[PDB]
DNA sequence: CCGACGTCGCATCAGC
DNA sequence: GCTGATGCGA
DNA sequence: GTCGG
Protein backbone atom coordinates (compact mmCIF):
# COMPACT_ATOMS: atom_id res chain seq x y z
CA UNK A 1 0.00 0.00 0.00
CA UNK A 2 1.88 2.75 -1.23
CA UNK A 3 -0.21 5.93 0.07
CA UNK A 4 -2.09 3.82 2.38
CA UNK A 5 -1.88 6.71 5.11
CA UNK A 6 -3.99 9.43 3.05
CA UNK A 7 -6.45 6.34 1.60
CA UNK A 8 -6.92 5.84 5.81
CA UNK A 9 -7.30 9.52 6.23
CA UNK A 10 -9.94 9.64 3.71
CA UNK A 11 -11.83 6.81 5.18
CA UNK A 12 -12.07 7.72 8.59
CA UNK A 13 -13.32 11.08 7.22
CA UNK A 14 -15.89 9.49 4.95
CA UNK A 15 -16.75 7.22 8.04
CA UNK A 16 -17.07 10.53 10.08
CA UNK A 17 -19.86 12.43 7.28
CA UNK A 18 -22.03 9.41 6.94
CA UNK A 19 -22.13 8.59 10.86
CA UNK A 20 -21.92 11.66 12.20
CA UNK A 21 -22.68 14.29 9.69
CA UNK A 22 -25.22 12.33 7.90
CA UNK A 23 -23.85 13.80 5.04
CA UNK A 24 -23.93 10.76 2.29
CA UNK A 25 -22.83 12.22 -0.75
CA UNK A 26 -19.93 13.22 1.03
CA UNK A 27 -19.27 9.92 2.14
CA UNK A 28 -19.46 8.86 -1.08
CA UNK A 29 -16.67 11.18 -3.01
CA UNK A 30 -14.29 10.74 0.28
CA UNK A 31 -14.76 6.80 -0.53
CA UNK A 32 -14.33 7.47 -3.66
CA UNK A 33 -11.26 9.96 -3.90
CA UNK A 34 -9.36 6.77 -1.33
CA UNK A 35 -10.23 4.26 -4.23
CA UNK A 36 -8.95 6.28 -7.01
CA UNK A 37 -5.93 6.97 -5.26
CA UNK A 38 -5.23 3.27 -3.64
CA UNK A 39 -4.81 2.31 -7.06
CA UNK A 40 -2.23 4.69 -8.12
CA UNK A 41 0.66 2.92 -8.65
CA UNK A 42 3.11 5.74 -7.68
CA UNK A 43 4.01 7.12 -3.94
CA UNK A 44 2.07 10.55 -3.96
CA UNK A 45 3.94 13.51 -3.03
CA UNK A 46 1.80 16.57 -2.89
CA UNK A 47 -1.80 17.46 -3.17
CA UNK A 48 -1.35 18.65 -6.57
CA UNK A 49 -0.18 15.36 -7.93
CA UNK A 50 -3.30 13.73 -6.05
CA UNK A 51 -5.74 16.18 -7.76
CA UNK A 52 -4.96 15.13 -11.27
CA UNK A 53 -7.13 11.94 -10.23
CA UNK A 54 -10.49 12.18 -11.02
CA UNK A 55 -12.52 12.33 -7.56
CA UNK A 56 -9.61 13.83 -5.56
CA UNK A 57 -10.41 17.77 -5.58
CA UNK A 58 -9.18 20.58 -4.11
CA UNK A 59 -9.61 20.26 -0.53
CA UNK A 60 -9.07 16.72 -0.39
CA UNK A 61 -5.65 17.74 -2.39
CA UNK A 62 -5.04 20.49 0.71
CA UNK A 63 -5.84 17.57 3.29
CA UNK A 64 -3.08 15.82 1.28
CA UNK A 65 -0.58 18.30 1.85
CA UNK A 66 -0.91 18.85 5.17
CA UNK A 67 -0.98 15.22 5.76
CA UNK A 68 2.28 14.65 4.11
CA UNK A 69 3.94 17.47 6.03
CA UNK A 70 2.80 16.78 9.35
CA UNK A 71 1.47 13.08 9.15
CA UNK A 72 -1.80 13.90 10.49
CA UNK A 73 -4.94 16.22 9.68
CA UNK A 74 -5.57 18.43 12.46
CA UNK A 75 -9.50 18.11 11.29
CA UNK A 76 -9.30 14.55 12.21
CA UNK A 77 -7.62 14.96 15.40
CA UNK A 78 -10.39 17.23 16.79
CA UNK A 79 -13.30 14.47 15.24
CA UNK A 80 -11.22 11.97 17.39
CA UNK A 81 -11.68 14.14 20.55
CA UNK A 82 -15.39 15.26 20.27
CA UNK A 83 -16.93 12.55 22.78
CA UNK A 84 -20.26 12.87 20.88
CA UNK A 85 -18.55 11.69 17.52
CA UNK A 86 -16.84 8.75 19.21
CA UNK A 87 -19.83 7.34 20.74
CA UNK A 88 -21.65 7.99 17.64
CA UNK A 89 -18.72 6.21 15.46
CA UNK A 90 -18.80 3.43 18.18
CA UNK A 91 -22.41 3.08 18.34
CA UNK A 92 -22.91 2.55 14.43
CA UNK A 93 -20.04 -0.16 14.26
CA UNK A 94 -22.93 -2.28 15.82
CA UNK A 95 -25.35 -3.99 12.82
CA UNK A 96 -28.20 -2.53 12.55
CA UNK A 97 -27.63 0.62 14.39
CA UNK A 98 -27.07 3.14 11.86
CA UNK A 99 -26.31 6.97 11.61
CA UNK A 100 -30.04 8.39 13.65
CA UNK A 101 -30.16 5.32 15.83
CA UNK A 102 -26.68 6.23 17.35
CA UNK A 103 -27.88 9.57 17.94
CA UNK A 104 -30.62 8.91 19.47
CA UNK A 105 -28.74 6.25 21.49
CA UNK A 106 -26.53 8.90 22.74
CA UNK A 107 -29.17 11.61 23.32
CA UNK A 108 -30.73 8.22 25.73
CA UNK A 109 -27.70 8.13 27.52
CA UNK A 110 -26.72 4.68 25.27
CA UNK A 111 -22.68 5.40 24.61
CA UNK A 112 -21.25 2.08 25.84
CA UNK A 113 -21.15 -1.57 24.50
CA UNK A 114 -21.72 -2.05 28.13
CA UNK A 115 -24.81 0.26 27.93
CA UNK A 116 -26.09 -1.13 25.20
CA UNK A 117 -25.56 -4.82 26.69
CA UNK A 118 -27.84 -3.42 29.91
CA UNK A 119 -30.22 -2.16 27.73
CA UNK A 120 -31.09 -4.88 24.90
CA UNK A 121 -34.98 -4.01 25.65
CA UNK A 122 -34.14 -0.67 23.33
CA UNK A 123 -32.78 -2.30 20.70
CA UNK A 124 -34.82 -4.37 17.55
CA UNK A 125 -33.98 -7.94 16.30
CA UNK A 126 -31.02 -7.19 13.68
CA UNK A 127 -29.76 -5.03 16.44
CA UNK A 128 -29.86 -7.36 19.25
CA UNK A 129 -27.91 -9.80 17.06
CA UNK A 130 -25.35 -7.51 16.08
CA UNK A 131 -24.34 -6.88 19.69
CA UNK A 132 -24.18 -10.34 20.14
CA UNK A 133 -21.74 -11.04 17.45
CA UNK A 134 -20.05 -7.38 17.91
CA UNK A 135 -16.56 -8.82 18.49
CA UNK A 136 -17.06 -11.75 15.76
CA UNK A 137 -18.71 -9.51 13.18
CA UNK A 138 -15.43 -7.19 12.77
CA UNK A 139 -13.24 -10.97 12.32
CA UNK A 140 -12.10 -10.76 8.52
CA UNK A 141 -13.12 -14.24 7.40
CA UNK A 142 -9.59 -16.50 5.65
CA UNK A 143 -10.27 -17.73 2.06
CA UNK A 144 -9.40 -20.99 3.04
CA UNK A 145 -12.33 -20.99 6.11
CA UNK A 146 -14.85 -19.44 2.64
CA UNK A 147 -13.84 -22.46 0.82
CA UNK A 148 -15.09 -24.61 3.48
CA UNK A 149 -18.34 -22.23 3.61
CA UNK A 150 -18.84 -22.58 -0.01
CA UNK A 151 -18.61 -26.51 0.53
CA UNK A 152 -21.48 -26.50 2.66
CA UNK A 153 -23.35 -24.05 0.97
CA UNK A 154 -23.25 -25.35 -1.88
CA UNK A 155 -24.05 -29.51 -0.92
CA UNK A 156 -26.64 -28.40 1.13
CA UNK A 157 -28.40 -26.47 -1.85
CA UNK A 158 -28.30 -29.20 -3.58
CA UNK A 159 -29.66 -31.09 -1.55
CA UNK A 160 -32.73 -29.71 -1.30
CA UNK A 161 -33.20 -29.58 -4.97
CA UNK A 162 -30.88 -30.12 -7.72
CA UNK A 163 -31.51 -27.55 -9.65
CA UNK A 164 -30.42 -24.44 -7.67
CA UNK A 165 -27.29 -22.79 -8.05
CA UNK A 166 -25.46 -21.26 -5.29
CA UNK A 167 -22.70 -18.80 -6.79
CA UNK A 168 -20.59 -17.16 -3.87
CA UNK A 169 -19.52 -13.77 -4.86
CA UNK A 170 -18.37 -10.27 -3.17
CA UNK A 171 -14.82 -10.34 -2.70
CA UNK A 172 -14.32 -13.90 -2.25
CA UNK A 173 -15.31 -13.99 -6.46
CA UNK A 174 -13.06 -11.40 -7.04
CA UNK A 175 -10.42 -13.93 -5.52
CA UNK A 176 -9.50 -12.15 -2.45
CA UNK A 177 -7.45 -13.82 0.03
CA UNK A 178 -9.80 -12.80 2.94
CA UNK A 179 -13.26 -11.98 2.77
CA UNK A 180 -15.67 -9.54 5.25
CA UNK A 181 -18.59 -11.63 5.44
CA UNK A 182 -19.74 -14.39 2.37
CA UNK A 183 -22.58 -13.17 0.04
CA UNK A 184 -24.20 -15.92 -2.37
CA UNK A 185 -26.39 -15.40 -5.63
CA UNK A 186 -28.96 -18.15 -5.94
CA UNK A 187 -30.85 -19.14 -8.72
CA UNK A 188 -33.41 -21.63 -9.52
CA UNK A 189 -35.56 -22.40 -12.58
CA UNK A 190 -38.50 -21.69 -11.05
CA UNK A 191 -38.33 -18.21 -11.05
CA UNK A 192 -37.71 -15.88 -13.97
CA UNK A 193 -38.14 -12.59 -15.05
CA UNK A 194 -41.48 -14.25 -16.36
CA UNK A 195 -43.29 -16.16 -13.25
CA UNK A 196 -42.71 -17.63 -10.20
CA UNK A 197 -43.68 -21.26 -10.40
CA UNK A 198 -42.44 -22.52 -7.18
CA UNK A 199 -42.97 -20.41 -4.10
CA UNK A 200 -40.35 -20.40 -1.21
CA UNK A 201 -37.14 -21.13 -3.11
CA UNK A 202 -35.72 -18.94 -1.00
CA UNK A 203 -36.99 -20.11 2.62
CA UNK A 204 -36.69 -23.93 1.58
CA UNK A 205 -32.69 -23.08 1.51
CA UNK A 206 -32.66 -20.82 4.62
CA UNK A 207 -34.13 -23.97 6.22
CA UNK A 208 -32.19 -26.36 5.02
CA UNK A 209 -29.07 -24.41 6.14
CA UNK A 210 -30.71 -23.73 9.50
CA UNK A 211 -31.01 -27.22 9.70
CA UNK A 212 -27.75 -28.85 9.72
CA UNK A 213 -26.76 -26.11 11.85
CA UNK A 214 -25.16 -23.82 9.31
CA UNK A 215 -27.65 -20.54 9.34
CA UNK A 216 -27.55 -19.33 13.56
CA UNK A 217 -29.38 -16.27 13.27
CA UNK A 218 -31.99 -13.95 11.00
CA UNK A 219 -31.21 -10.56 11.10
CA UNK A 220 -34.21 -10.10 7.95
CA UNK A 221 -35.37 -11.93 5.53
CA UNK A 222 -38.17 -11.69 2.48
CA UNK A 223 -38.73 -13.41 -0.69
CA UNK A 224 -35.28 -12.83 -2.13
CA UNK A 225 -33.25 -11.74 0.19
CA UNK A 226 -31.72 -13.05 2.85
CA UNK A 227 -29.56 -11.50 5.48
CA UNK A 228 -28.15 -13.81 8.42
CA UNK A 229 -25.76 -15.27 10.63
CA UNK A 230 -23.61 -18.49 9.87
CA UNK A 231 -21.01 -20.75 11.19
CA UNK A 232 -18.77 -23.02 10.22
CA UNK A 233 -19.02 -26.78 12.41
CA UNK A 234 -15.79 -27.88 14.63
CA UNK A 235 -13.78 -30.41 15.52
CA UNK A 236 -14.06 -32.17 18.89
CA UNK A 237 -12.19 -29.89 21.62
CA UNK A 238 -11.64 -27.53 18.83
CA UNK A 239 -12.39 -23.66 19.17
CA UNK A 240 -15.15 -22.54 17.84
CA UNK A 241 -15.38 -20.76 14.40
CA UNK A 242 -16.09 -17.04 14.66
CA UNK A 243 -19.68 -16.77 13.94
CA UNK A 244 -20.18 -14.54 10.02
CA UNK A 245 -22.45 -12.51 7.94
CA UNK A 246 -24.36 -14.43 5.46
CA UNK A 247 -26.12 -12.74 2.67
CA UNK A 248 -28.36 -14.78 0.21
CA UNK A 249 -30.15 -13.01 -2.70
CA UNK A 250 -32.09 -15.23 -5.27
CA UNK A 251 -32.33 -13.14 -8.83
CA UNK A 252 -34.15 -14.34 -11.68
CA UNK A 253 -32.79 -17.19 -13.69
CA UNK A 254 -32.68 -15.47 -16.69
CA UNK A 255 -31.59 -12.18 -15.20
CA UNK A 256 -28.05 -14.09 -13.70
CA UNK A 257 -25.67 -12.02 -15.75
CA UNK A 258 -26.57 -8.41 -14.21
CA UNK A 259 -26.87 -10.40 -11.03
CA UNK A 260 -23.83 -11.59 -10.61
CA UNK A 261 -22.30 -8.20 -11.68
CA UNK A 262 -24.07 -6.44 -8.88
CA UNK A 263 -23.41 -9.23 -5.99
CA UNK A 264 -19.79 -9.12 -7.05
CA UNK A 265 -19.28 -5.64 -6.71
CA UNK A 266 -16.96 -3.77 -5.24
CA UNK A 267 -19.81 -1.62 -4.11
CA UNK A 268 -17.53 1.50 -5.40
CA UNK A 269 -17.46 -0.07 -8.66
CA UNK A 270 -20.75 -0.72 -9.12
CA UNK A 271 -21.53 3.30 -8.29
CA UNK A 272 -18.20 4.16 -10.62
CA UNK A 273 -19.97 1.64 -13.55
CA UNK A 274 -23.49 2.41 -13.15
CA UNK A 275 -22.79 6.41 -13.09
CA UNK A 276 -20.55 5.76 -16.73
CA UNK A 277 -24.14 3.78 -17.62
CA UNK A 278 -26.00 6.89 -17.17
CA UNK A 279 -23.50 9.20 -18.85
CA UNK A 280 -23.82 6.43 -21.98
CA UNK A 281 -27.69 6.74 -21.56
CA UNK A 282 -28.30 3.64 -19.90
CA UNK A 283 -29.25 2.08 -16.38
CA UNK A 284 -28.38 -0.95 -15.01
CA UNK A 285 -29.50 -2.12 -12.11
CA UNK A 286 -29.07 -6.20 -10.04
CA UNK A 287 -31.68 -7.11 -12.84
CA UNK A 288 -31.63 -5.34 -16.08
CA UNK A 289 -29.99 -2.75 -18.24
CA UNK A 290 -31.89 -0.35 -20.18
CA UNK A 291 -31.54 2.48 -22.61
CA UNK A 292 -32.71 5.82 -21.43
CA UNK A 293 -34.64 8.21 -23.21
CA UNK A 294 -33.80 11.97 -23.27
CA UNK A 295 -37.20 11.89 -21.30
CA UNK A 296 -34.80 9.86 -18.38
CA UNK A 297 -37.39 7.03 -18.61
CA UNK A 298 -35.91 4.23 -18.89
CA UNK A 299 -36.70 1.79 -22.17
CA UNK A 300 -37.03 -2.14 -22.33
CA UNK A 301 -34.54 -4.12 -20.86
CA UNK A 302 -31.49 -5.38 -23.63
CA UNK A 303 -30.45 -8.75 -24.40
CA UNK A 304 -27.73 -9.96 -21.89
CA UNK A 305 -25.79 -13.30 -22.25
CA UNK A 306 -22.68 -12.36 -20.50
CA UNK A 307 -21.20 -10.06 -18.32
CA UNK A 308 -19.28 -8.69 -20.66
CA UNK A 309 -22.55 -7.89 -23.00
CA UNK A 310 -23.22 -5.13 -20.11
CA UNK A 311 -19.21 -3.60 -20.17
CA UNK A 312 -20.08 -3.71 -23.75
CA UNK A 313 -22.96 -1.87 -24.48
CA UNK A 314 -21.58 1.07 -21.93
CA UNK A 315 -18.32 1.02 -23.89
CA UNK A 316 -16.11 -0.22 -21.29
CA UNK A 317 -13.08 -2.93 -22.06
CA UNK A 318 -14.16 -6.14 -20.35
CA UNK A 319 -12.54 -6.43 -16.49
CA UNK A 320 -12.13 -9.44 -14.74
CA UNK A 321 -13.52 -9.59 -11.45
CA UNK A 322 -10.33 -9.73 -9.72
CA UNK A 323 -10.10 -6.26 -11.37
CA UNK A 324 -13.18 -4.93 -9.81
CA UNK A 325 -11.86 -4.56 -6.32
CA UNK A 326 -12.08 -0.47 -6.07
C1' DC B 1 -22.35 28.40 -10.70
C1' DC B 2 -25.33 24.28 -9.43
C1' DG B 3 -27.92 19.97 -10.04
C1' DA B 4 -26.72 15.25 -9.68
C1' DC B 5 -24.38 11.91 -7.36
C1' DG B 6 -26.35 3.78 -8.34
C1' DT B 7 -29.94 1.13 -7.45
C1' DC B 8 -32.88 -1.57 -4.78
C1' DG B 9 -34.65 -5.26 -0.53
C1' DC B 10 -36.45 -5.58 4.13
C1' DA B 11 -37.84 -3.45 8.65
C1' DT B 12 -40.19 0.18 10.79
C1' DC B 13 -43.53 3.75 11.43
C1' DA B 14 -47.00 7.34 10.37
C1' DG B 15 -51.36 8.70 8.16
C1' DC B 16 -55.72 7.15 6.58
C1' DG C 1 -54.77 -3.38 6.29
C1' DC C 2 -52.57 -0.40 2.63
C1' DT C 3 -49.38 3.06 1.15
C1' DG C 4 -45.52 5.91 1.32
C1' DA C 5 -41.59 7.55 3.56
C1' DT C 6 -37.37 6.73 6.18
C1' DG C 7 -33.49 3.84 8.09
C1' DC C 8 -30.14 0.46 7.25
C1' DG C 9 -28.43 -2.65 4.59
C1' DA C 10 -26.60 -5.36 -0.14
C1' DG D 1 -16.74 16.87 -1.95
C1' DT D 2 -16.31 16.56 -6.79
C1' DC D 3 -17.71 16.92 -11.43
C1' DG D 4 -19.76 18.35 -15.97
C1' DG D 5 -22.62 21.34 -18.68
N1 LIG E 1 -23.66 -0.13 -1.15
C1 LIG E 1 -23.46 -1.41 -1.79
C2 LIG E 1 -22.98 -2.48 -1.04
C3 LIG E 1 -22.78 -3.69 -1.71
N2 LIG E 1 -23.07 -3.78 -2.99
C4 LIG E 1 -22.84 -5.01 -3.73
C5 LIG E 1 -21.59 -5.02 -4.14
C6 LIG E 1 -20.83 -5.89 -3.13
O1 LIG E 1 -19.70 -6.47 -3.67
C7 LIG E 1 -21.90 -6.94 -2.80
C8 LIG E 1 -21.66 -7.58 -1.40
O2 LIG E 1 -21.64 -6.56 -0.44
P1 LIG E 1 -20.44 -6.58 0.69
O3 LIG E 1 -20.69 -5.48 1.68
O4 LIG E 1 -20.40 -7.95 1.35
O5 LIG E 1 -19.08 -6.23 -0.13
P2 LIG E 1 -17.85 -7.22 -0.52
O6 LIG E 1 -17.51 -6.78 -1.91
O7 LIG E 1 -18.24 -8.68 -0.51
C9 LIG E 1 -16.41 -6.86 0.57
CL1 LIG E 1 -16.68 -5.24 1.26
P3 LIG E 1 -16.36 -8.09 1.96
O8 LIG E 1 -17.78 -8.47 2.29
O9 LIG E 1 -15.57 -9.25 1.47
O10 LIG E 1 -15.69 -7.42 3.14
O11 LIG E 1 -22.98 -6.26 -2.75
C10 LIG E 1 -23.51 -2.72 -3.66
O12 LIG E 1 -23.76 -2.84 -4.82
N3 LIG E 1 -23.72 -1.56 -3.07
N1 LIG F 1 -26.16 -19.10 -9.76
C1 LIG F 1 -26.11 -19.37 -11.08
C2 LIG F 1 -24.85 -19.54 -11.75
C3 LIG F 1 -24.87 -19.80 -13.07
N2 LIG F 1 -26.05 -19.90 -13.75
C4 LIG F 1 -26.04 -20.18 -15.25
C5 LIG F 1 -25.92 -18.92 -16.10
C6 LIG F 1 -25.19 -19.40 -17.36
O1 LIG F 1 -26.09 -19.62 -18.44
C7 LIG F 1 -24.52 -20.72 -16.94
C8 LIG F 1 -23.00 -20.73 -17.06
O2 LIG F 1 -22.39 -21.22 -15.86
P1 LIG F 1 -21.06 -20.52 -15.30
O3 LIG F 1 -21.31 -19.06 -15.29
O4 LIG F 1 -20.90 -20.98 -13.90
O5 LIG F 1 -19.96 -20.78 -16.26
O6 LIG F 1 -24.92 -20.97 -15.56
C9 LIG F 1 -27.27 -19.72 -13.08
O7 LIG F 1 -28.33 -19.82 -13.72
N3 LIG F 1 -27.27 -19.46 -11.74
CL1 LIG G 1 -24.10 15.14 1.46
CL1 LIG H 1 -4.81 11.93 11.53
CL1 LIG I 1 -35.54 -3.99 -14.19
MG1 LIG J 1 -19.15 -9.60 1.20
MG1 LIG K 1 -21.43 13.30 -12.39
NA1 LIG L 1 -9.29 15.50 -9.71
NA1 LIG M 1 -24.06 -0.25 11.96
NA1 LIG N 1 -22.43 -9.03 2.35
Amino acid sequence: TLNGGITDMLTELANFEKNVSQAIHKYNAYRKAASVIAKYPHKIKSGAEAKKLPGVGTKIAEKIDEFLATGKLRKLEKIRQDDTSSSINFLTRVSGIGPSAARKFVDEGIKTLEDLRKNEDKLNHHQRIGLKYFGDFEKRIPREEMLQMQDIVLNEVKKVDSEYIATVCGSFRRGAESSGDMDVLLTHPSFTSESTKQPKLLHQVVEQLQKVHFITDTLSKGETKFMGVCQLPSKNDEKEYPHRRIDIRLIPKDQYYCGVLYFTGSDIFNKNMRAHALEKGFTINEYTIRPLGVTGVAGEPLPVDSEKDIFDYIQWKYREPKDRSE
